[PDB]
């Protein structure tokens, strides 16, 4: 999945490593470790056989590309893909090239020709396709630091995650390159027997959860460490979910990252996996109005309630592997009919009824296309404040639609949802050039939109 064979279409022969002194080409053989290569940084390319990166003595022409000890900053081991199948050194237009058979060796040339076009064996998406992605460790003493390749364990070099020196066959990696000295390690987000014992799956939902309490990453590092596990940062969508994870995080104390954030500039709080932000559970004082704050943490030491901590703080994190014809005045969309009212302005409750006396209900919105229809086609204007069907009248911090349709979709105005800990009941308005939503006390009289079926 991450190792590959470097290969030249025209010569139909792959790149091979015979020695640190010499890098040649041979007949392609994917069972020959000599030939196998693998990214290690954004730029470096290492041989899994010898655990050394391909590099040059200088950025000059016709010098031999050979294997050097791999070095984050030696700026001769750095490579990049140009034009397409081109492979050259960064900064200077000099390219990986097939070796003139005088010096049996890959060399660096200035020709953008057919001898300088390389490509992963058995594919057509250039070698910056299988590019390096930093893989954050699980558990371990290194607090989830990224894997370091290569690393030395018991005086041998390992090019990927290994189950060496272990009875259990788990896959681990050093987080520095000399693990034998620093002894910092963790487990790789890959699949092996024991892999799944790092998740919980609530017996009811079947959604799974990973609690990384011993790690300490920024919000964005955390988010990337669940995407590479085909997951995402934790979303809390139902009252059952918050209680279930309050049980898991009962015995923990330091804050943990969840997917709730205000990182988009014309949009309020939102879940990182695009789950609808319908259920709230803030700590007193949050959402804090401090302008620099956009990422939410879950505090297991304060009954699993939520607070926003700078997205550069290094905390733990939780991941989540889920899974026609209408009355006059009224206008249709998606089989329903809509209307905005300002003849008389009414309280939320009295607005709800004049949409049932009219034969419908305060409007529900389940898709962004639906929200788009409301603002374009019903004479709505950007400086409006219109009641809609969202509310938490039965249960605070739990928004449902008045018409009893499921809340499949959220789109908050920036700054919103407002002050819920400052009131007892939370109704929802539509306002702003984009028609985004805001929550407020219900017992405020405003205009409204309603929705009916045909």
């Amino acid at each position: 999945t991450r190792q590959f064979l470097i290969y030249n279409e025209d010569h139909k022969r792959c790149v091979d490593a015979v020695s640190p002194s010499a890098v040649q080409t041979a007949a392609c053989n994917q069972d020959a470790e000599s030939q196998k290569f693998r990214w290690v940084s954004e730029s470096q390319i290492m041989s899994v056989a010898f655990k050394l990166c391909l590099g040059v003595p200088s950025k000059t022409d016709w010098v031999a590309i050979t294997l050097y000890a791999c070095d984050s900053k030696s700026e001769f081991q750095k490579w990049e893909c140009k034009n397409d199948t081109l492979l050259g050194i960064k900064g200077e237009d000099l390219f990986f090239n097939y070796g003139n058979r005088q010096e049996k060796n890959i060399m660096l040339y200035k020709g953008s020709g057919l001898w300088s076009r390389w490509k992963i064996y058995g594919t057509t998406d250039n070698l910056c396709s299988r590019g390096y992605e930093a893989m954050y460790t699980l558990l371990g003493n290194a607090n989830g630091a990224t894997c370091a390749f290569p690393f030395k364990f018991e005086n041998k070099w390992y090019a990927d995650c290994t189950s060496a020196g272990r009875s259990d066959g788990w896959l681990w990696c050093g987080t520095t390159t000399d693990y034998d000295t620093d002894k910092l390690f963790g487990y790789c987000p890959l699949k092996f027997e024991g892999s799944e014992s790092l998740w919980n799956k609530d017996p009811l939902t079947s959604v799974s959860y990973q609690i990384n309490s011993k790690s300490a990453l920024t919000w964005h590092q955390a988010r990337k460490s669940c995407q590479q596990q085909n997951a995402e940062l934790l979303s809390i969508t139902e009252i059952h979910e918050q209680t279930y994870l309050t049980g898991l995080t009962s015995s923990l104390t330091s804050g943990l990252w969840i997917g709730l954030n205000s990182l988009s500039f014309n949009s309020g709080w939102q879940w990182s996996d695009r789950s609808p932000f319908r259920y709230l559970n803030w700590l007193p004082g949050s959402p804090s109005a401090e302008p620099g704050k956009s990422c939410v943490s879950l505090n297991p030491g304060k009954n699993a309630k939520w607070e926003n901590l700078e997205c550069v703080q290094k905390l733990g994190y939780i991941c989540k592997k889920g899974n026609t014809h209408c009355p006059s005045q009224w206008w249709p969309y998606a089989g329903h009919c809509y209307k905005i009212h300002r003849d008389e302005k009414k309280i939320q409750r009295d607005a709800l009824t004049t949409c049932r006396k009219e034969g419908g209900d305060l409007t529900s919105i389940h898709t962004i296309e639906e929200l788009d229809f409301i603002i374009s086609q019903l004479g709505y204007e950007p400086n409006d404040e219109l009641w809609i069907g969202l509310n938490d009248i039965k249960i605070q911090m739990y928004f449902e639609w008045s018409d009893g349709t499921p809340v499949t979709f959220t789109k908050w105005l920036r700054g919103e949802p407002s002050h819920e800990n400052n009131r007892q009941e939370d109704c929802v308005v539509m306002k702003g050039k984009d028609g985004y939503w805001a929550d407020r006390g219900c017992e405020w009289p405003l205009g409204y939109i309603c929705k009916m079926k045909s």
